[PDB]
């Protein structure tokens, strides 16, 4: 794969999938200082990019309406958009 | 059919919307790449703030996580509410 969506999905879904596993035979170890660190900066990408092609979606979708540069200019400053991102929507 | 409908409606509204930024210049209007630019942009900006606040959450929910199934199960359906604003 390659977007970090994909990974994230393939890499949580191998997780969930060896714990399955684990709980079918006790092998639950403690998260290290990088091992941590390392998955918080994965999951965030993941989310990130969900955040990010939503947020391009409702922008575009927004200054649809916008025919001159001010008033794009003028609709992008003043847009505010709430998102909402899932591990599960990767 | 539905499609082939779209299809004809784009080109159709093309022409209209051509027409109608003629006039109106007869009376600055932005072009089909520019807007693309200015937006894809902006885009990323906010994108970039959205994924500043998110590491933020995630790493602030992996407070009580400390074996790696507890994390795993945790972050196999997390879900965070982003706000971002231009003003920002």
């Amino acid at each position: 794969d390659k977007t970090y969506e994909e990974m994230v999905k393939e890499v949580e879904r191998l997780k969930l999938e060896n714990k399955t596993l684990k709980q079918k035979v006790s092998d639950d170890s403690i998260l290290t200082a990088a091992k941590r660190e390392s998955i918080i900066v994965s999951s965030s990408r993941a989310l990130g990019a969900v955040a990010m092609r939503k947020i391009e979606a409702k922008v575009r979708s927004r200054a649809a309406k916008a025919v001159t540069e001010q008033e794009l200019t003028s609709l992008l400053q003043s847009l505010t958009l709430r998102v909402d991102v899932s591990m599960e929507e990767l």
